[PDB]
Protein backbone atom coordinates (compact mmCIF):
# COMPACT_ATOMS: atom_id res chain seq x y z
CA UNK A 1 0.00 0.00 0.00
CA UNK A 2 2.06 2.64 -1.32
CA UNK A 3 2.27 6.13 0.52
CA UNK A 4 2.90 9.12 -1.97
CA UNK A 5 3.12 8.94 -5.65
CA UNK A 6 4.68 5.60 -6.92
CA UNK A 7 7.85 6.08 -9.36
CA UNK A 8 6.99 3.63 -12.65
CA UNK A 9 9.15 0.84 -13.61
CA UNK A 10 10.57 3.27 -15.59
CA UNK A 11 11.30 6.26 -13.98
CA UNK A 12 12.53 4.01 -11.12
CA UNK A 13 15.40 2.54 -13.56
CA UNK A 14 16.20 6.04 -14.33
CA UNK A 15 16.97 7.56 -10.74
CA UNK A 16 18.39 4.14 -9.53
CA UNK A 17 21.41 4.46 -11.74
CA UNK A 18 22.64 7.09 -9.48
CA UNK A 19 22.23 5.26 -6.17
CA UNK A 20 25.83 4.48 -5.44
CA UNK A 21 26.46 8.08 -5.22
CA UNK A 22 24.24 9.18 -2.79
CA UNK A 23 26.15 10.66 0.01
CA UNK A 24 25.01 10.31 3.74
CA UNK A 25 26.28 13.02 6.16
CA UNK A 26 26.76 11.40 9.80
CA UNK A 27 24.53 12.13 12.41
CA UNK A 28 24.36 14.69 14.54
CA UNK A 29 21.74 16.20 18.08
CA UNK A 30 19.95 18.31 19.94
CA UNK A 31 17.75 17.65 22.68
CA UNK A 32 14.92 16.42 21.11
CA UNK A 33 16.18 14.95 17.47
CA UNK A 34 18.95 13.24 15.23
CA UNK A 35 19.89 14.72 12.31
CA UNK A 36 21.58 13.93 8.93
CA UNK A 37 21.37 15.19 5.58
CA UNK A 38 21.25 13.33 2.06
CA UNK A 39 23.02 14.34 -0.69
CA UNK A 40 22.31 13.52 -4.13
CA UNK A 41 24.72 14.13 -7.37
CA UNK A 42 23.24 17.00 -9.33
CA UNK A 43 22.80 14.74 -11.77
CA UNK A 44 19.99 12.37 -10.30
CA UNK A 45 18.24 15.98 -10.05
CA UNK A 46 17.78 15.81 -13.87
CA UNK A 47 15.90 12.54 -13.86
CA UNK A 48 13.82 12.97 -10.42
CA UNK A 49 10.71 13.38 -12.12
CA UNK A 50 8.93 16.86 -11.95
CA UNK A 51 6.18 15.94 -9.47
CA UNK A 52 9.01 15.31 -6.95
CA UNK A 53 9.58 19.10 -6.97
CA UNK A 54 7.66 21.90 -6.52
CA UNK A 55 7.03 24.76 -8.93
CA UNK A 56 7.31 27.63 -6.39
CA UNK A 57 11.51 27.24 -4.83
CA UNK A 58 13.39 24.77 -7.36
CA UNK A 59 13.69 22.54 -3.78
CA UNK A 60 12.10 19.13 -3.59
CA UNK A 61 8.82 18.91 -2.03
CA UNK A 62 8.40 16.92 1.45
CA UNK A 63 8.71 12.95 0.62
CA UNK A 64 6.88 10.59 1.95
CA UNK A 65 9.02 7.56 3.79
CA UNK A 66 7.93 5.25 0.62
CA UNK A 67 8.68 8.27 -2.03
CA UNK A 68 12.39 8.71 -1.37
CA UNK A 69 13.28 5.39 0.06
CA UNK A 70 11.67 4.80 -3.89
CA UNK A 71 14.41 7.11 -4.93
CA UNK A 72 17.08 4.57 -3.92
CA UNK A 73 17.98 6.81 -0.65
CA UNK A 74 19.38 4.27 1.62
CA UNK A 75 19.11 4.60 5.27
CA UNK A 76 17.72 3.07 9.02
CA UNK A 77 14.23 3.62 10.25
CA UNK A 78 13.10 6.32 11.63
CA UNK A 79 13.96 8.93 9.86
CA UNK A 80 11.50 11.62 8.54
CA UNK A 81 12.05 13.92 5.78
CA UNK A 82 12.13 18.07 6.59
CA UNK A 83 11.62 21.26 4.71
CA UNK A 84 15.15 23.41 5.24
CA UNK A 85 16.02 26.51 4.79
CA UNK A 86 16.58 26.96 0.97
CA UNK A 87 19.94 25.47 0.74
CA UNK A 88 21.03 23.46 -2.85
CA UNK A 89 18.22 21.38 -4.22
CA UNK A 90 20.34 18.28 -3.77
CA UNK A 91 20.49 18.51 -0.23
CA UNK A 92 17.71 16.85 1.45
CA UNK A 93 17.42 16.94 5.34
CA UNK A 94 15.94 14.26 7.67
CA UNK A 95 15.72 13.60 11.55
CA UNK A 96 14.45 11.55 13.80
CA UNK A 97 13.08 11.84 17.33
CA UNK A 98 16.56 10.91 20.17
CA UNK A 99 13.65 8.33 22.10
CA UNK A 100 13.36 6.15 19.22
CA UNK A 101 12.71 2.47 19.53
CA UNK A 102 13.14 1.33 15.87
CA UNK A 103 10.93 -1.92 16.03
CA UNK A 104 9.69 -4.27 13.38
CA UNK A 105 5.65 -5.08 14.02
CA UNK A 106 3.59 -7.65 11.05
CA UNK A 107 0.34 -8.47 11.90
CA UNK A 108 0.00 -11.78 11.30
CA UNK A 109 -3.13 -13.57 10.32
CA UNK A 110 -5.34 -16.51 12.05
CA UNK A 111 -7.86 -18.40 11.00
CA UNK A 112 -11.14 -16.93 12.38
CA UNK A 113 -14.10 -19.41 14.86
Amino acid sequence: AFQGRKLTDQERARVLEFQDSIHYSPRYSDDNYEYRHVMLPKAMLKVIPSDYFNSEVGTLRILTEDEWRGLGITQSLGWEHYECHAPEPHILLFKRPLNYEAELRAAIPITPT
